[PDB]
């Protein structure tokens, strides 16, 4: 905060919550496929991307005693995992609608994290 | 799942994520008030309501090997905490806009949990 | 708090953290089995039991403006899910060491939750 | 995984769970001090360090489709926040025992993250 883009922050928080949920729902949807054995990296990466988006949403929602070093590090982590997860689910976009929808959510939240991170100094 | 209201489920998941975030933001907004000393139960209850809504959103987002006993217990917990937190922040609705907004989110998600729980058998 | 068993509380918090981790590790260990297709309810229940134990540990770690109604509801949820997950992984105790170890952690934390819940009035 | 130090990994997971809990307990203990108004950055940083340690413990507990890029990014975030939080609570080590205990937990988990991160390539 201070010279930050408040609208870029709100987008990042909203995209994190959306993306955590998409990833949780994708993990579960894949567990239910008969194809489950071939979708285990996707499921694992989804579990991670949901955990990190959850944490990132909470970190970014707070302004008291804001420390840009913590914020940048957390946004970096979230961008890195959303990129990994985006590609991972994108692999199954032609197999399952859940994975193409989740791939879009990862990429969208990767963009939101990157956009915010850049304007943090 | 099975005879469940899919739209009541989606509302519950959306309201949980909205409410977790509102509560996290309220906790932080109160930490920043000069009035902080008088707002410590509100801050604590917000932290709890954010933790439980987070968990509830994730539990309700999953359908593989669904167990209605776990689901009902988790929805019960989330309703109970949203009721407690709703009243707690509602106390400061005439002091801070963050608390009146958060009070509405708690009550809204309390309703969503109760509505879903009722149709689970 | 007030007439509560402080040692029963500490056990509950410690068992929750242990159990969240055991469940996360079990979920992942099962995703890696060649048997994964037959272990999907176990994996799902593990994900839920890790989420609820995480939340319960945090709720129980807090004493400011303690509300026994929220605490009991949250402990109830955690006991219910640990019971479900205990039985679920116990099914694979003769197939995988991870599931027999995780089954013991669920049962242990089910006991800790039940013991605490009983002395809360 | 592969050329990784399995004992450094277990330490990191254990220290994260310990540290998440210490931070949650410190946040709450500070909310209860009469001194609360002067301890608001400590409380905020504790909330963040608990969220990130929670996520890090879960990420590090998983081996299926392991991606060292995600793992390093997440460990980096966790080290950065534990360093920030260590110093933040260390400021009140002569005021409250909870803050000196929590400061030690942050520093300990900062070390565990840094040690692991270094051997990941
Ligand atoms: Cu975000
Ligand atoms: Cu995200
Ligand atoms: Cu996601
Ligand atoms: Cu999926
Ligand atoms: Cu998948
Ligand atoms: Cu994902
Ligand atoms: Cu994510
Ligand atoms: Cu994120
Ligand atoms: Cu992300
Ligand atoms: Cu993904
Ligand atoms: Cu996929
Ligand atoms: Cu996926
Ligand atoms: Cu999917
Ligand atoms: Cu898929
Ligand atoms: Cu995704
Ligand atoms: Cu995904
Ligand atoms: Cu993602
Ligand atoms: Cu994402
Ligand atoms: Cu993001
Ligand atoms: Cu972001
Ligand atoms: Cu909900
Ligand atoms: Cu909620
Ligand atoms: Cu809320
Ligand atoms: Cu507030
Ligand atoms: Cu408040
Ligand atoms: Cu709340
Ligand atoms: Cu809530
Ligand atoms: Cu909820
Ligand atoms: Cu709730
Ligand atoms: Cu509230
Ligand atoms: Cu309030
Ligand atoms: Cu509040
Ligand atoms: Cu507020
Ligand atoms: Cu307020
Ligand atoms: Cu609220
Ligand atoms: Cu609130
Ligand atoms: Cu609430
Ligand atoms: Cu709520
Ligand atoms: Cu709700
Ligand atoms: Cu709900
Ligand atoms: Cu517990
Ligand atoms: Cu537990
Ligand atoms: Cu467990
Ligand atoms: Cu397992
Ligand atoms: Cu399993
Ligand atoms: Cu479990
Ligand atoms: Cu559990
Ligand atoms: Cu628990
Ligand atoms: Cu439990
Ligand atoms: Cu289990
Ligand atoms: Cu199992
Ligand atoms: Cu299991
Ligand atoms: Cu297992
Ligand atoms: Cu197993
Ligand atoms: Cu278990
Ligand atoms: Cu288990
Ligand atoms: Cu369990
Ligand atoms: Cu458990
Ligand atoms: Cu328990
Ligand atoms: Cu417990
Ligand atoms: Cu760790
Ligand atoms: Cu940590
Ligand atoms: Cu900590
Ligand atoms: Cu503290
Ligand atoms: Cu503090
Ligand atoms: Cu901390
Ligand atoms: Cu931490
Ligand atoms: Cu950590
Ligand atoms: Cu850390
Ligand atoms: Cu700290
Ligand atoms: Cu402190
Ligand atoms: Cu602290
Ligand atoms: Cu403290
Ligand atoms: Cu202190
Ligand atoms: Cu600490
Ligand atoms: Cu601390
Ligand atoms: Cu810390
Ligand atoms: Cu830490
Ligand atoms: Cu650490
Ligand atoms: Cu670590």
């Amino acid at each position: 905060l201070g010279g930050v883009d408040r609208e870029a922050m709100a987008r990042c928080i909203e995209e994190c919550l959306r993306c955590a949920q998409a990833c949780t729902a994708c993990a579960d949807a894949c567990l239910s496929e008969p194809a489950v054995a071939d979708l285990t990296k996707c499921i694992r990466t989804d579990m991670d991307c949901a955990d990190v988006c959850t944490a990132t949403a909470a970190v970014l929602s707070r302004h008291t005693g804001y420390d840009a070093n913590v914020t940048r590090a957390v946004l970096q982590a979230c961008a890195t995992v959303c990129a990994a997860c985006g590609d991972e689910c994108a692999r199954h976009a032609g197999m399952h609608e859940h994975c193409r929808v989740c791939a879009e959510a990862c990429r969208s939240c990767e963009q939101a994290c990157q956009e915010l991170l850049a304007g943090l100094g």
